[PDB]
Formats: structure tokens, C-alpha cells, sequence
């Protein structure tokens, strides 16, 4: 990367809120980013969990790209909702047959 400009067009750099699933009624005409857009998790810590075959790009940041994670992580980090959880059981004792 040398340019680094973009010219101003009408055009959404985000995360897609369909993508992540991959049920986007917009192929095409999805004004947001899918492929093109770099891996979070291969950031995160750096290596992606999925592999060479992830459904994410995993090219290198760029001084663009690289804005869009500072504002997709922000959001989602500052913006954090509860979840249950608990440690499934491993093995519960069970009856017999004869
Ligand atoms: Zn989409
Ligand atoms: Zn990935």
C-alpha cells in the first residue's frame, strides 16, 4: 500500500451485520464489507482459529482496513451484553440393564 486515499463514495467499510452469519439478503448489493474485510480473531491474538480455509480475508492491515477494527472492536467491546454459561457435564452416572 502507497496511496493509501480513498475517494468519497457512497460506500459502507463495516462489518455486515448479515455476513457474520452469511444470510445477507444483499449478495451484490451489499453496501458493507464481507470477504475483503480482515479476520478478527487471526488479530486478536494472530492466528485464526478456522485455518487456511476461513470465511474471512486474511490480509495484511492497511493503514485503511486498519481504521475500521479500531471502530467495529470499539463498538462491540464498549457495547457488551450478558450471556449464560456453565461447564457442560462430561459424563453423568446412569443406571443399569440386565
Ligand atoms: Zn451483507
Ligand atoms: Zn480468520
Amino acid at each position: 500500500g502507497s496511496s493509501g486515499s480513498s475517494g468519497e463514495l457512497p460506500k459502507k467499510r463495516e462489518l455486515c451485520k448479515f455476513y457474520i452469519t452469511g444470510f445477507c439478503a444483499r449478495a451484490e448489493n451489499c453496501p458493507y464489507m464481507h470477504g475483503d474485510f480482515p479476520c478478527k480473531l487471526y488479530h486478536t491474538t494472530g492466528n485464526c482459529i478456522n485455518g487456511d480455509d476461513c470465511m474471512f480475508s486474511h490480509d495484511p492491515l492497511t493503514e485503511e482496513t486498519r481504521e475500521l477494527l479500531d471502530k467495529m472492536l470499539a463498538d462491540d467491546a464498549e457495547a457488551g451484553a450478558e450471556d449464560e454459561k456453565e461447564v457442560e457435564e462430561l459424563k453423568k452416572s446412569g443406571p443399569s440393564s440386565g
